[PDB]
């Protein structure tokens, strides 16, 4: 297939995955947008090997070594996504070093974690969500990446531990606990607690600490906007605040996550205020 | 109560919890055997205050207090175990020390945890379960402590190991894994292996690898029964030997450890070949 319909083929990944990434960058311009869904199909690919798929090892190291063929321009094949990260590469100067930094990040998941302390966090946090924003920047601000990359990592920050804020219930049916132990240890939140789905006075305590710290970096990721160009300020601005908007839905559902979605009305209103 | 009836008590929580250790340790002379009673009740309240119990934390610093005010010789009460570990401790020559460890090894499990090495597999394994050893060791060879300690630290890793070994399910279930992250690594067995009960090729590996550590540390451990005295000599091989015996009672059942006992007659047959 050509490269209209490569392309299209990402548009519908990013489509069915998430309505706030597709709705924020269906406002780019043509070729950047296109080259948004392209990378974004690549994280998309690498995050549902390790998260689905039935030899998460094997099925990452031929990703892998696909990735090393694809770089070295000698990748044949009829892939749609790769059909589309070739125009993308070619057009636009991406560096391929944070896209190998994003599979170090996913190989962090093929084994049992614990996190020890927020420091910890962090380092998951870049490899898994940072390294995403590192791929868009020569996209999203040609020209400027030195500048804006900063915060574009703590955007990263921001958006994965609003993941995991969101996610702690649906993480821990699937043996995974992305909590920082020091601060379990902290405010006195156990492990019995969080097997009992427990939403108590020390929960909140340690719910909203990380919540802070993701609207922290979330206030310095949109300091940098100004220096956008004008064509991804209204993207990039709604993206991190309609992402944002998700702690505010926990706070309003009393923190129940043992079972939260941005209604499409507010997401529409966020779109709005940036417009 | 009196003391007869204290020390009852604790025969009752030995022979409801463990057949192994009860039949092993009813063959002890009369005063040890009772003394073997009072410590395992200590062992049994402080493990089931982590592993079972609403307020995992709160309960077990309040166990550790009791026992600070016991150890002061200023507790009054009329609990069983506490009446039945006083009478033990004024007539042995009982250590705090590793009393004291225990209570710390409990502290590892109210929190996620995650082994990465042997190493750290020893650690843990050290404080919940050689420390037993070492509370039991001036019952079971007065006079002889130094002379057979390494053995009875080394028994404690030979059956944490073999517990560990035999309990990876039900572990799983209660979002508890303590099989070494490294060798997960080295034999290729990741959490989606792990996650789907997956006996295959990789597991029994690093199984096997693990089980020979354990069968390594019972051969040492039987190795100073010896220096034992003789009437110590049969219960402390025979617990040995029963708890060995899970080993190849897994072996046997194809290592499905998803859904493993030692027989009764087996548990028989060892005791009468030590006798």
């Amino acid at each position: 297939m050509d490269l209209n319909n490569a392309y299209d083929h990402c548009k519908n990944i990013i489509e069915k995955h998430s309505k706030t990434f597709s709705k924020a960058f269906a406002m780019l311009p043509k070729h950047q947008k296109r080259a948004v869904w392209a990378i974004y199909a690549f994280c998309r690919r690498a995050d549902d090997i390790v998260d689905e798929g039935e030899n998460p090892k094997e099925e990452l190291e031929a990703f892998a070594v696909e990735f090393d063929l694809f770089m070295e321009g000698r990748l044949e094949t009829e892939d749609p996504c790769w059909i589309a990260l070739q125009d993308a590469f070619e057009r636009f100067p991406l560096d391929p070093a944070p896209f190998y930094e994003m599979i170090v990040g996913q190989r962090m998941d093929l084994y049992p974690k614990t996190i020890d302390t927020k420091d910890d966090l962090l380092h998951y946090c870049y490899h898994v969500a940072s390294t995403v924003g590192l791929m868009l920047l020569p996209v999203l601000a040609p020209g400027k990446v030195s500048r804006v990359k900063t915060g574009a990592i703590e955007l990263g920050y921001a958006m994965q531990i609003t993941n995991i804020l969101r996610d702690i219930g649906e993480d821990l049916d699937n043996h995974r606990i992305y909590i920082p132990k020091q601060m379990m240890i902290e405010y006195g939140y156990t492990r019995t607690d969080l097997h009992n789905k427990k939403v108590n006075e020390a929960f909140i305590q340690l719910w909203e600490d990380l919540a802070q710290d993701a609207e922290h970096y979330y206030r310095n990721a949109l300091a940098t906007l100004p220096e956008y160009p004008v064509y991804s300020r209204t993207p990039v601005g709604g993206a991190a605040k309609m992402y944002r908007a998700i702690i505010q839905t926990v706070r309003n559902n009393d923190y129940q996550v043992f079972g939260n979605y941005v209604s499409d009305q507010m997401k529409k209103q966020i779109i709005a205020e940036m417009q």
